[PDB]
């Protein structure tokens, strides 16, 4: 491949219950942060921008 957001997000979302939503938001977050945490959940201290990103209701945005 040739886009690390697409590749990392496919891994990050590979065990998600709502895969299309996970891929959308992981993609948005990687476009903003240029970092995706490893594994399929947790590990967000690898990517402080990804970890801390919020939506308009103050809720965590990035899977």
């Amino acid at each position: 491949g040739s886009n690390f957001c697409d590749s990392k997000c496919k891994l990050r979302c590979s065990k998600a219950g709502l895969a299309d939503r996970c891929l959308k938001f992981c993609g948005i977050c990687c476009e903003e942060c240029k970092c995706v945490p490893s594994g399929t959940y947790g590990n967000k201290h690898e990517c402080p921008c990804y970890r801390d990103k919020k939506n308009s209701k103050g809720k965590s945005k990035c899977p």
